[PDB]
C-alpha cells in the first residue's frame, strides 16, 4: 500500500484503453515473463495476467504452436483500436484460462 502509484495500471500503447493491472500479474511456471518466438520467428517478451479487460478475442481457439502446455489460444487485440496485444489461453489447468501480453505493447501508469 501506498500513496499516488505510478505503476498499477496497463493501457494499450498506442491508445490508452484499459487493459490490465499489475495486481494482476500471474507467475506460469514461476515467473510471469516468458520470453517465446512465433513460426514466424518473432520474439515477444510475455507478461501473464489472470485478468484483463478492453481486448477483443478474435476466432475460435487453436492448440497450435502453443507457448503453455495444456492450453489453447486466441489473437486478444487492443478492443479499440485494434493492436495485436497478445493472447488469450484457455482449456488448460490451474488455472484454466489466463491472458499472455506483449509488455512492449502496453503502457504502465497510475490508477
Ligand atoms: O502460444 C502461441 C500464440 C500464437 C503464436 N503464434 C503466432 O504468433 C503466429 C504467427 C504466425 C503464424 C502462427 C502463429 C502462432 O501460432 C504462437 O506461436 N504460440
Ligand atoms: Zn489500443
Amino acid at each position: 500500500m501506498v500513496l499516488a502509484p505510478g505503476a498499477s495500471i496497463f493501457r494499450c500503447r498506442q491508445c490508452g484503453q484499459t487493459i490490465s493491472r499489475r495486481d494482476w500479474l500471474l507467475p506460469m511456471g514461476g515467473d510471469h515473463e516468458h520470453v517465446v518466438f512465433n513460426p514466424a520467428g518473432m520474439i515477444f517478451r510475455v507478461w501473464c495476467f489472470s485478468l484483463a479487460q478492453g481486448l477483443r478475442l478474435i476466432g475460435a481457439p487453436s492448440g497450435e504452436f502453443s507457448w503453455f502446455k495444456g492450453y489453447d489460444w486466441t489473437i486478444a487485440l487492443c478492443g479499440q483500436c485494434g493492436s495485436h496485444l497478445g493472447w488469450h489461453y484457455e482449456g488448460g489447468s490451474q488455472p484454466q484460462t489466463f491472458f499472455g501480453l506483449i509488455k512492449d505493447r502496453l503502457a504502465e501508469g497510475p490508477a
